[PDB]
């Protein structure tokens, strides 16, 4: 079993490059694509909370992102890899780090104590990071304030990668959509060959 | 301005105390009187949520009753703290220290980690725990309204202990097994005395 998430700004490809790489790992493997909450019932209400919060304190909503982790990682995550699939989750810590921690100015290192208390050790196997730059990313989509936003989540989610690199296996988004899918593909099945 | 809050297991009179004690010093002080959720929308919607929970998970519950916390603490607390007043609060971060670390074992380090997030410094200036014995307090549950309840019970108080042992401090440790009307003044004579050298 392996446990893989994807990370990125918006305009990095994340959604299309997922969907191919998963068509692609379902002829060798036991696969299942997944994002938070992901259908699970206390994290489908925690949802609807964050997208009805009008100007919701930036810790509450730091907390119910992690609150709506925790639940899709026992419900979903965990049991699907104990079948022995391979889970394709479309973000999870370190969209918390980028966004809430840095973005929003909570500090990334308090975002990550709080979500070391929801993944209670449960880190990715292995964590793909799709690197656009901001230009291409900007381009890609789909405002200033907007503009300023998507750069500091890509200047946060170099942050968390130049102080962890071990899961963190950054493919270059910049290139046409073929060779992101490609990249990634590849990445994945080296690390899955090596069990 | 002062942050007061109210701890303690079932049946150690808390309600009781904290209404008792509002009542007399809305007599010389700005004082307000609240709990979590507290009305806040957000907060509400969150205790929905742990009320509606079957079998839920305990770190889930624990981030759920931080993030009620921080909606009340800075929709109601806060506030009243900038305008001078003494906020009475019926159960804060110890409470799910002693319930969520101790009691359901999550461990009260990590429970206090993830409400430092949630309250970000705003600890309580004074912290009344009704100190309660397991025996008494089983006892009062019975006229206020199995052997899993019981040890449930015994574990708060037992993670009550735990917490006042390593924040002295922070807290006074009022006597719970007196007559209520004893438990009431002499939690009314604590804050007053804490109030009155400010
Ligand atoms: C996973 C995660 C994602 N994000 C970002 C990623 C980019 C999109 N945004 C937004 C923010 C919204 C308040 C406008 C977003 C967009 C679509 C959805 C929707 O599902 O319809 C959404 O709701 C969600 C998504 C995941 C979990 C929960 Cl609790 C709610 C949230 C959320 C974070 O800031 N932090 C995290 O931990
Ligand atoms: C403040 C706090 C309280 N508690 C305990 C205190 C003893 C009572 N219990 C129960 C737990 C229930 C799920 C079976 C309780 C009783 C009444 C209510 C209700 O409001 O109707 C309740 O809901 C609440 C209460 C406060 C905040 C939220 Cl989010 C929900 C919760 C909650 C904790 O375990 N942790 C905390 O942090």
């Amino acid at each position: 079993s392996a446990f893989i998430t994807f990370e990125g700004p918006e305009g990095s490809g994340k959604t299309t490059v997922i969907n191919e790489v998963y068509h692609r790992l379902v002829k060798d493997y036991d696969v299942i694509m997944t994002r938070e909450p992901g259908g699970v019932p206390t994290g489908e209400e925690i949802r609807k909370i964050v997208l009805e919060g009008n100007d919701m304190d930036i810790r509450t909503e730091a907390m119910l992102f992690a609150a709506s982790r925790r639940e899709h990682l026992v419900l979903k995550v965990i049991p699907a890899l104990k079948e022995g699939k391979v889970v394709l989750c479309d973000r999870y810590i370190d969209s918390s780090l980028a966004y809430q921690g840095y973005a929003r100015g909570i500090g990334v290192e308090e975002v990550r104590a709080l979500n070391e208390f929801a993944i209670n050790g449960l880190y990715p196997d292995l964590t793909i990071y799709l690197n656009v730059s901001a230009e291409v990313g900007r381009e890609r989509i789909i405002d200033q304030e907007d503009l300023k936003f998507h750069e500091k989540v890509i200047e946060g989610y170099q942050e968390i990668i130049h102080n962890e690199s071990q899961r963190f296996k950054s493919v270059n988004a910049d290139q046409p959509l073929e060779n992101v899918v490609e990249d990634t593909y590849q990445t994945i099945i080296k690390y899955l060959e090596k069990i």
